[PDB]
């Protein structure tokens, strides 16, 4: 019995629908979700922009100064798209130390948005499917083109999830339409999201038929989309 260290966490976007967004829009959006994760952790409260010295990587505090934003996107957007990188100010992911990238490009590959490495947030939350599925919630609010969400252990989704050539519910994850309780395991808990879809959380903290007997359902919907 031993927790997974290194998890992923990711949520994809409607690439078309979040191209629409101007550069104040995202930065309002990056805003609101920073301002949503701030009451579930102590670790989730100060965003920072990344630099080279730990004096410089400390110094400019966005959740302080919200104009700071505008300079982690102008520092690294790239020359097709927005993107934008911040960490919590913790080094070491057994502190719950959490870097997040966000990028907006028109394509579905860089129109996500990604906390690395979750796994350091499972730790230190001490009451984690709750704390994540509120971070999920949140993500919803903010962006409606909102197409998949998935949390799950580095190890599973590379070595053995089901479907080589799709993406996977995880152990907690976000999928854009109504479930049935009758369509998966007893170890399932569905959260309906009207005017959403349903959060999915399978079974009990990975330590996976609880994941794989979700992403057979999902693909059986024909709701579990391609990785690409």
């Amino acid at each position: 019995a031993k927790a997974f260290r290194r998890y992923i966490f990711e949520l994809y976007f409607d690439p078309a629908r979040l191209l629409e967004l101007d550069d104040d829009q995202h930065l309002q959006r990056i805003e609101r979700f920073l301002d949503a994760l701030a009451p579930l952790h102590p670790v989730l409260e100060n965003w920072y922009l990344c630099g080279d010295s730990l004096r410089d990587a400390l110094s400019h505090n966005v959740t302080e100064h919200r104009q700071d934003l505008a300079k982690a996107l102008s520092r690294d957007r790239r020359t097709r798209a927005v993107e934008l990188v911040l960490w919590n100010g913790e080094e070491d992911p057994l502190k719950g130390g959490l870097s997040l990238d966000y990028e907006a490009s028109g394509r579905a590959v860089s129109s996500r948005l990604q906390l690395e490495d979750a796994g350091s947030l499972l730790q230190v939350f001490d009451a984690p499917a709750s704390s994540f599925v509120a971070i999920f919630l949140a993500v919803l609010e903010i962006w409606p083109e909102t197409t998949w969400g998935m949390l799950a252990p580095h190890a599973y989704f590379v070595h053995q999830r089901t479907f080589p050539d799709r993406r996977s519910i995880g152990w907690i994850g976000f999928c854009p339409h109504p479930l049935r309780a009758t369509d998966f395991p007893a170890a399932t808990e569905l959260v309906d999201i009207p005017g959403r879809g349903t959060l999915l959380l399978n079974g009990r903290e990975p330590m996976f038929e609880r994941v794989g007997e979700a992403d057979i359902k999902l693909m059986e919907l024909g709701y579990l989309p391609p990785l690409r």
